[PDB]
């Protein structure tokens, strides 16, 4: 029997962007960028390795390896606006996932002797996760295999940690039961490391850095509190293979 699942966690107009980041974003090309990033208060010049062409408005730039449009504070109005809107709302919606209480109780069966606190001691990988709220004092590691998240369309899943989220390479998230990208909530207080080659998905709260390495791939958003670096990564925002 499940726990009640959680409210999802507003991210208001955070979830305009694929990668927001309040300290740059730095790509190795030719990886894929599907959706709108920003860096706010820092400037646009730390957005390297994208190529990017002003846009005639000065509102924003474009690149080969963006689908979307990039957003800089020292781009023309309402540019700098959306951004400061944007950081801020990434900021309360980071606030509030780390305040969601624990799912009480056993995990799995009532005597697994596992509970939602430190669940598998951090490792995540071979797990089948259901609705609801784990928290961490310690890293989150997925080292070999899958993670599940097993659901229905509008179950959330919030995974909290005071430390990091460590994906090792080739290693990859999977939902089912119709669960949704969406509705993953990774709200770390340290840093995110996706290795080579590893499928990530959810979104990102993470209030330091977040790392795709080398030909990674994402669905989710990306919402950083420094900065993130892209080496030859996807990184598709939720639900753009329907029309945009």
């Amino acid at each position: 029997a499940l726990p009640p699942s959680p409210p999802a966690v507003n991210l208001g107009t955070a979830e305009d962007f694929v990668i927001l980041a309040k300290a740059g974003v730095t790509n190795v090309p030719g990886g894929a960028i599907t959706g709108d990033i920003g860096v706010s208060p820092i400037a646009a010049s730390a957005m390297t390795g994208f190529d990017l062409v002003m846009d005639s408005s000065n509102e924003f730039s474009t690149s080969t390896e963006i689908t979307g449009k990039a957003y800089a504070p020292d781009y023309m109005s309402p540019t700098g606006t959306k951004l400061t809107t944007a950081v801020s709302d990434m900021l309360t919606a980071y606030n509030d996932a780390a305040a969601r209480p624990v799912t009480g109780g056993p995990f799995g069966n009532s005597l697994s002797g596992e509970t939602y606190t430190n669940l598998g001691a951090g490792e995540i990988g071979g797990l089948t996760l259901t609705r609801g709220v784990y928290t961490y004092d310690i890293n989150v590691s997925i080292t070999s295999g899958k993670v599940t998240f097993h659901g229905g369309a509008d179950d959330v899943f919030i995974i909290k940690t005071s430390k990091s989220v460590l994906q090792a390479a080739n290693t990859e998230v999977v939902l089912t039961g119709g669960a949704q990208a969406k509705n993953i909530f990774w709200s770390v207080a340290q840093e995110v490391n996706v290795g080579a080659g590893a499928h990530m998905e959810g979104i990102l709260l993470v209030k330091t850095a977040v790392k795709f390495i080398t030909g990674s791939s994402f669905v989710g958003r990306v919402l950083s509190a420094t900065a993130v670096t892209l080496q030859s990564a996807a990184i598709t925002a939720p639900a753009t293979s329907a029309p945009t």
